[PDB]
């Protein structure tokens, strides 16, 4: 009823096809005789014949990715009619599939941002790759690359995968690293098998999971009782792990007692701890205070600076 040939892609034009005189039932004399002509619908016009040798060209160099896209059978058809008597006979032309696509990522550098604090086993999905061809030529695995703290679930269907997926393994530590950078690679199945890799950037969202410590956990003291007002009793420092608003310090005096907070201050910033008030060793031989580190997130640290003035009252 119809005759059907099989041609392989992305072939160079005016190359051989088949020969019709053989599979029409006539011969190569009543071809150039009959008037062989090729017609088929006005917009297609992809094959040739040559009459006098009854031979099948084709005429354009055939990409099935453009033709049937992503279709699996990819079918030209045309007639070839002639005359007397007038005969018209249906030829269908399969365009096989090869593999000349490799899969490719459209963001060829993704950015993923993961908080620190996130619980371990959680799931982040990754866009698909694209293999424009089709069957096993087409997209068929994922893997990821050398990693210590991720491993990749690739999430499948019935004809081909899905998406993938990344599924952590290990607590994510900021302060180790604050950026895990990988690279995902897409393979299909074809022989040889064609590579597409992205680059994924994984940046650690830093959390306030560290509080501030002080340098010293007590410290010494010695001043003048005839010291003068704003003097510099001492300079307490206290370090933050981590980073943003969740990093700078506020010192302050808390829950101290009156004498404390009325002959002392301290910097907020720079950490001096002054004075505001006057001093007498006959009054006051030693004081005690304790100071509050407070970070932006909340997280309060305290040492205690033990002051003790010196020399008798007027002694010299
Ligand atoms: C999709 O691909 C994954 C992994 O990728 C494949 O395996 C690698 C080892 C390489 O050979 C790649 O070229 C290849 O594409 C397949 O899953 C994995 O299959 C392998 C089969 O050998 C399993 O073997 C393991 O090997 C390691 C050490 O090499 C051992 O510690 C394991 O105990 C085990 O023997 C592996 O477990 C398995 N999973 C992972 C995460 O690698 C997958 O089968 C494939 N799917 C399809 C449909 O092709
Ligand atoms: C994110 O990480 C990628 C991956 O780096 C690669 O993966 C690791 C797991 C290891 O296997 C590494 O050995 C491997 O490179 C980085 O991509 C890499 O970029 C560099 C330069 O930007 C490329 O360097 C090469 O150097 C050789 C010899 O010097 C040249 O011949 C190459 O032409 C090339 O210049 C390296 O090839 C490339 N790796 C891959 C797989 O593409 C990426 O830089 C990194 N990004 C960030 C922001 O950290
Ligand atoms: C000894 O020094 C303290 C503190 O001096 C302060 O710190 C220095 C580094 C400089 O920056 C000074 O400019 C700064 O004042 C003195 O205590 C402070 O006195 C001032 C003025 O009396 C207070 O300012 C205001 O006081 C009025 C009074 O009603 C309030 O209403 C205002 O809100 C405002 O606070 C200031 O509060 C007070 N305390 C501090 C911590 O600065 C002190 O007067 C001086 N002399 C003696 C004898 O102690
Ligand atoms: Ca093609
Ligand atoms: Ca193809
Ligand atoms: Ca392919
Ligand atoms: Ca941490
Ligand atoms: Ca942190
Ligand atoms: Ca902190």
């Amino acid at each position: 009823a119809t005759i059907r040939y099989s041609v392989a892609e992305e072939m160079e034009s005016g190359s051989f096809v088949a020969n019709v005189a053989k599979d029409l039932g006539l011969e190569v004399g009543k071809l150039a005789e009959r008037g062989a002509r090729l017609v088929a619908e006005g917009n297609r016009l992809h094959f040739r014949l040559h009459r006098k040798t009854g031979d099948l060209f084709v005429k354009e160099k055939l990409d099935r990715e453009a033709l049937c896209g992503k279709s699996d059978p990819c079918v030209l058809h045309f007639e070839i009619i002639l005359a007397e008597p007038l005969q018209s006979f249906r030829v269908e032309v399969r365009v096989f599939d090869i593999n000349d696509n490799a899969p490719v990522f459209l963001n060829k550098e993704p950015l993923l941002k993961i908080p620190e604090s996130t619980p371990l086993g959680s799931r982040f999905p990754l866009q698909s790759a694209q293999d424009l061809d089709v069957g096993l030529n087409g997209l068929q695995n994922y893997t990821l690359s050398a990693n210590t703290y991720f491993h990749l679930h690739t999430r499948f269907r019935s004809h081909g995968p899905k998406y993938a997926e990344l599924v952590l393994d290990n607590p994510l530590d900021r302060e180790a690293q604050p950026e895990v950078n990988l690279t995902i690679t897409a393979v299909d199945g074809g022989s040889p098998p064609k590579s597409g890799t992205a680059n994924i950037r994984v940046v650690v969202l830093d959390v306030n999971d560290h509080v501030p410590q002080f340098s010293r956990l007590v410290y010494r003291a010695q001043v003048p009782e005839n010291s003068d007002n704003g003097s510099l009793v001492v300079v307490v420092t206290a370090t933050d792990l981590d980073e943003g608003t969740n990093k700078q310090i506020t010192y302050s005096l808390a829950e101290n007692p009156e004498a404390v907070l009325r002959t002392f201050l301290v910097d907020p910033q720079t950490g001096e701890v002054r004075l505001r008030g006057p001093l007498d060793f006959e009054m006051i031989e030693t004081y005690d205070i304790d100071i509050q580190a407070t970070d932006g997130g909340g997280l309060s640290a305290h040492s205690k600076v033990l002051v003790e003035v010196v020399d008798v009252n007027d002694h010299h």
